[PDB]
């Protein structure tokens, strides 16, 4: 049924029809502690916020706030963290919530200058031998190895509590080609990352949820998760077109507002769902 509509909704050019009725269906869920004066420099953009009910707490608890959002999916048995590109103030929050929710995969779904302006703060270390230090988390990073491919570079970074001395290995996915205006032309290198990611382990549930961010963490970062969780019920269920992809993104859209920003990435979020699907038979 979805490669059906799909077409059918290119052949009536009803798009944007069909993206604003997911807009208006949206759940509307207060975001009170995002609104507080004492976090505004913790949120990069005045209309994305998380949701209380569904926001991540730090656990270093004196201001507990960063704008990140839990998704759970509970049929198709994942979870994500979506989240802002951190800001000047909030790299070593960050790396805190990184280090208290156990995740052992970052995706980062832009680059950190784009359109000539900063979506994201530098924070993580590009070379070995100049390691970060997060005085306000307590919180030491070292980049381990680098590995830059044409669409995308992955990373092994050490992750160091220093309060405790522990350590843990972050793995880096980073997606460098999303295009700075509109969506990619195919979805062979986004569908190409995502198995990357999955491949890697970091979405098992033996870790902590996967970090998900680009600058805003709703557009792209919507997507990634939106065709991830889409092609994980099309292989779990009796019938895979049973899978329907506007209920699936309001059902997120119940633990993060915003998820898919425009007609042409719900029409790019289909295109990778349809072409990935052939991928797994
Ligand atoms: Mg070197």
């Amino acid at each position: 049924e979805m490669e059906k509509e799909f077409e059918q909704i290119d052949k009536s050019g009803s798009w944007a029809a069909i993206y604003q009725d997911i807009r208006h269906e949206a759940s509307d869920f207060p975001c009170r502690v995002a609104k507080l004066p004492k976090n505004k420099n913790r949120n990069r953009y005045r209309d994305v916020s998380p949701f209380d009910h569904s926001r991540i707490k730090l656990h270093q608890e004196d201001n507990d706030y960063i704008n990140a959002s839990l998704i759970k999916m509970e049929e198709a048995q994942r979870s994500y963290i979506l989240t802002q590109g951190p800001l000047p103030n909030t790299c070593g929050h960050f790396w805190e919530m990184v280090w208290e929710q156990k995740s052992r995969g970052v995706v980062m779904l832009n680059r950190v200058m784009e359109k000539g302006s900063l979506k994201c703060s530098q924070y993580w270390p590009q070379k070995e031998e100049k390691e970060m230090i997060f005085e306000d988390t307590n919180l030491k990073l070292t980049l381990i190895s680098e590995d830059i491919k044409s669409y995308y570079t992955v990373r092994q970074l050490e992750l160091e509590n220093l309060t405790t001395q522990e350590t843990r290995e972050i793995l880096h996915f980073h997606y460098t080609t999303w295009p700075d205006f509109g969506v990619p032309e195919s979805p062979a290198s986004f569908l190409n990352f995502l198995f990357k990611v999955r491949e890697s382990g970091s979405l098992s549930p033996e870790h902590g949820p996967v970090v998900v961010h680009c600058s805003a963490g709703i557009g792209r970062s919507g997507t990634f998760c939106l065709a991830d969780t889409c092609l994980l019920l099309m292989d779990k269920r009796k019938d895979p077109s049973s899978v329907d992809i506007k209920k699936v993104l309001l059902e997120m859209r119940k633990f993060r507002m915003g998820l898919i920003q425009t007609a042409d990435q719900l029409r790019f979020s289909y295109l990778a769902v349809i072409e990935g699907a052939k991928f797994i038979m």
